[PDB]
């Protein structure tokens, strides 16, 4: 089952409210055609430079920053073109982005939420239709909605009750959740 850890200071606040907040705060790091500029708004794999075990990308104005976990693969310019892909297990949230490949690994030095066990697979083949592809690609762009949509499911899969707009105190109350120190 999905498994959420949160600061305590988020413990009255909805997930759908904490997401829609943090990505609208984190915002657009442009990764489109024309726009995408390396070491600014591309992000990086551990250990990549194209796959790995983490990808993380900062704010390109903020110091807002997500690191994806999993077992992850970016096509490139290979088909399908521009596909991130391969097995998502969890999405941390927060600021102040550390790490990287020459340190083994990313970390947030503020980790205010991060949703874990998401079990989220999804072949190459899918291309840019794949959950990880969007997932991740929306988070990217400022937008968690993709992200709240898979665990809006997960959440429904422990009880029908849950859902992205209970509280995380609500959510660790149902076995779900747990608090970290603010
Ligand atoms: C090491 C990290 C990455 C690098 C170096 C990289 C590089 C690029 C490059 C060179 C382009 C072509 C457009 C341009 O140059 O302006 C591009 C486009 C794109 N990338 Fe990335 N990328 C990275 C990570 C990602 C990730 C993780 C995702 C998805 C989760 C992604 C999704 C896309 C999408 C959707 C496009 C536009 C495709 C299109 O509409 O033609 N990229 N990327």
């Amino acid at each position: 089952s999905i498994s959420i850890s949160y600061s305590t200071t988020y413990s009255g606040w909805t997930v759908a409210d904490y997401l829609a907040d943090w990505s609208a705060y984190f915002g657009d790091v442009n990764h489109r055609p024309g726009q995408v500029v390396d070491g600014s708004n591309t992000g990086g794999f551990n250990p990549g430079p194209f796959d790995g075990s983490q990808y993380a990308l900062k704010s390109t104005a903020s110091d807002a920053a997500f690191i994806a976990g999993g077992d992850l693969h970016y096509t490139l310019f290979s088909n399908p073109s521009a596909t991130l892909w391969g097995k998502l297990d969890s999405i941390a949230l927060g600021d102040t982005l550390t790490g990287g490949a020459s340190s083994g690994g990313y970390a947030l030095d503020s980790q205010e939420v991060s949703f874990s066990n998401l079990g989220l697979d999804s072949p190459i083949a899918q291309g840019r239709d794949g959950t990880v592809h969007k997932v991740v690609y929306g988070l990217m762009s400022g937008d968690s909605s993709a992200l709240q949509g898979q665990i809006d499911a997960l959440l429904k899969a422990v009880d029908p009750s849950l859902s992205i707009n209970s509280t995380f105190d609500q959510l660790a109350a149902a076995g779900v959740a747990h608090a970290t120190p603010a």
